[PDB]
C-alpha cells in the first residue's frame, strides 16, 4: 500500500551525463555512442544569449572550441551540427554505457522522470508532469541545462525532454531531443509566459481513485453526473475536459474500486464547488494533477 | 526555482541490488564486496513467519539453501550469519561495482531516498522522511522487502534503512543495515500498531527559513523564546521537541537568512497558536515536515554527488 511521486531509477542515464564547456559557457550534455546532445545556447557568451542568430554563431565555431568532460577523461570533439535548439557534438569515443534508447516527444498530461545534473554530475531524480500548457513544475538551479527527462520500458530508456530554461514564475521550459520546444518558448534571454495553466482532469481523477485505494472515501458522494455535465463545470474551473479515451483509459481503476467513472466525476465536481473544507486527501490540500492513470494502476494493483 | 521531493540519483545502489531465495520465499538483498545483506526471514516459509524461531530455523540451513542471484546470474553463497533482523550471505565474488559507502543509523525527521525494488530489479525511487513513531510513509507492494533506503555524501553512500515490514494504517517499518529495527516492530506476520506520529519541528522550521530566502516572510515575527519554552509549547500542538542537534544542523539556514534559529521558534510558535489566517506559505497553507535543513539547503544551491 502507499502511493507516492516516485521516478524510474536514473542508473542507465546517470552514465551518459557529460559536461560541455564552450569559452566561459558551462552546462550538461546527454553522451549516447559517440555523439553528445546538450542545449546550442552553450555556444553564446552572455551577449550572444539576448539575441542569438544560432546557425551564425555556429559556423564560426570550431570542434576544439567545445570541452567535453566525462568525468575526468576528456571527449575529442571530431564533428558538431545543430538539431533544433540541441547541438550535436560528435566524439572519438563511443560511450560504453549507452543504452537501449529511443528519441520520443512526450504528450501533455503525462510523465516522465528528470535527472538534475550540474557539472555533468547526477544531482537528483525527480517526477515531472508535461502540463497543458507544455511547461512543467521542476527544480532547477543554475546550471541545470542540459539535464534531461525520461521514462524506462523494461531496458529501453525513452528520452523526452531536455531543460533550458526557468520562466519568471518559476516553472520551467525544455524541448525535446531533436531540439523542439515544448510550447511557444525560444532559447533567448528573455521574460516569457506560457499560456494558461489548465488541470490535468484525467490525472485529478486516477489521484483520487488512488486515495481510495488507501482507504480514503470522504469526498466520495452518491451523486451521478453525464460525461457533457461534468466537461461543463471541470472547464469552468479550468480543468481540461474528459475524453471517453480518458474515460477507458480509467477501467481498471474504477474495477478495483468499484466506483464507476462518471460516478468519480460528481465526487470532483463537488469538491471543484465547495472545496476541501480544511480536509485533505492523500496529505494533500490541493488537488494533485501530476499522476496518470499508469502511475497509479503501478502503485496500487494487487492492494 | 522550484522545490520538489528529491531523491538522489541511485545508479551506484542499483548495481548493488540482487534477488535472494529460500525455498519459494523471494526478496530483495543488497550486494556490497562479497557480503549480501537481506531480511532474515527469507529462510521462513508462510507458516514459519506467524510465529518464527529464526534461531531455530537458521541452524536447520546450509550455504547451499540460499539461492543470490544478480539478474539470472548466481553468485554462490560460501557463508552465511544472522546479525539482529538481518541475514549476511558471503559469495563467492566481490560486486565491481561496490561504491564507497557506510551503514548509518537515522535519526526520525532525517529523510533519504528508496529504491523500491522487487525480485532483484529496481522498479522505482522516491524520497521517505522517517517519521517520529519510526515509520515511513513508502509506497510498497508485495516483494519490495529488502528495498533499501540510503543518502550520498563524499561519493558514499550511506546505507540506513531496509525494508520488512507494512503496518494495517498502510505506512512501513524497517531496520537499519545492522538488523535493528526503527521503533519497536518485530518481523512477524502480525498486525502491528506504531505510537501516535509528531510533527517534525525541525523540518518545518527548515521549510520557514526557506520560504524567507525566497522572499515569503510575512510569518517572521518580533518575538524570541527559549529552547525549553518552546519545546514544552510545541508538544501541546503533537510537534516534537527539538534537540541541540536540530538547533546546529538550522545553523547555516541561519546564518544565511540572518534569522536566529529561537527567533524562528517564535515565529511557529505564533503559527502554531493563531494559524495562518487564510495566508499561505510557499503557496501553501499546510506546514511541510518532511524537508530536511540539508534538502533546503541541497534544493536551494544544487549540491551533486
Ligand atoms: C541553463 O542552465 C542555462 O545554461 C539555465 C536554466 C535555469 C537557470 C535557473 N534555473 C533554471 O532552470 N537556462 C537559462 O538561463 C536560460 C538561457 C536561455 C535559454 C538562453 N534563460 C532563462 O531561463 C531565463 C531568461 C530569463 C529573462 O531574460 C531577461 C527574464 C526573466 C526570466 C528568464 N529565464
Ligand atoms: C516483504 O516483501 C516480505 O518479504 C513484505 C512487505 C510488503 C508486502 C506489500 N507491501 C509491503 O510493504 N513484508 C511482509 O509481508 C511482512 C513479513 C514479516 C516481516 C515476516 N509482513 C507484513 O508486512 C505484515 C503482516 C501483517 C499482519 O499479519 C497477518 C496483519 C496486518 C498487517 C501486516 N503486515
Amino acid at each position: 500500500s502507499g502511493f507516492r511521486k516516485m521516478a524510474f531509477p536514473a542508473g542507465k542515464v546517470e552514465g551518459c551525463m557529460v559536461q560541455v564547456t564552450c569559452g566561459t559557457t558551462t552546462l550538461n550534455g546527454l553522451w549516447l555512442d559517440d555523439v553528445v546532445y546538450c542545449p546550442r545556447h552553450v555556444i553564446c557568451t552572455s551577449e550572444d544569449m539576448l539575441n542569438p542568430n544560432y546557425e551564425d554563431l555556429l559556423i564560426r565555431k570550431s570542434n576544439h572550441n567545445f570541452l567535453v568532460q566525462a568525468g575526468n577523461v576528456q571527449l575529442r570533439v571530431i564533428g558538431h551540427s545543430m538539431q533544433n535548439c540541441v547541438l550535436k557534438l560528435k566524439v572519438d569515443t563511443a560511450n560504453p554505457k549507452t543504452p537501449k534508447y529511443k528519441f520520443v516527444r512526450i504528450q501533455p498530461g503525462q510523465t516522465f522522470s528528470v535527472l538534475a545534473c550540474y557539472n555533468g554530475s547526477p544531482s537528483g531524480v525527480y517526477q515531472c508532469a508535461m502540463r497543458p500548457n507544455f511547461t512543467i513544475k521542476g527544480s532547477f538551479l543554475n546550471g541545470s541545462c542540459g539535464s534531461v527527462g525520461f521514462n524506462i520500458d523494461y531496458d529501453c530508456v525513452s528520452f523526452c525532454y531536455m531543460h533550458h530554461m526557468e520562466l519568471p514564475t518559476g516553472v520551467h521550459a525544455g524541448t525535446d531531443l531533436e531540439g523542439n520546444f515544448y510550447g511557444p518558448f525560444v532559447d533567448r534571454q528573455t521574460a516569457q509566459a506560457a499560456g494558461t495553466d489548465t488541470t490535468i482532469t484525467v490525472n485529478v481523477l486516477a489521484w483520487l481513485y488512488a486515495a481510495v485505494i488507501n482507504g480514503d472515501r470522504w469526498f466520495l458522494n452518491r451523486f451521478t453526473t453525464t460525461l457533457n455535465d461534468f466537461n461543463l463545470v471541470a472547464m469552468k474551473y479550468n480543468y481540461e475536459p474528459l475524453t471517453q479515451d480518458h474515460v477507458d483509459i480509467l477501467g481498471p481503476l474504477s474495477a478495483q474500486t468499484g466506483i464507476a467513472v462518471l460516478d468519480m466525476c460528481a465526487s470532483l465536481k463537488e469538491l471543484l464547488q465547495n472545496g476541501m473544507n480544511g480536509r485533505t486527501i492523500l496529505g494533500s490540500a490541493l488537488l494533485e494533477d501530476e499522476f496518470t492513470p499508469f502511475d497509479v494502476v503501478r502503485q496500487c494493483s494487487g492492494v
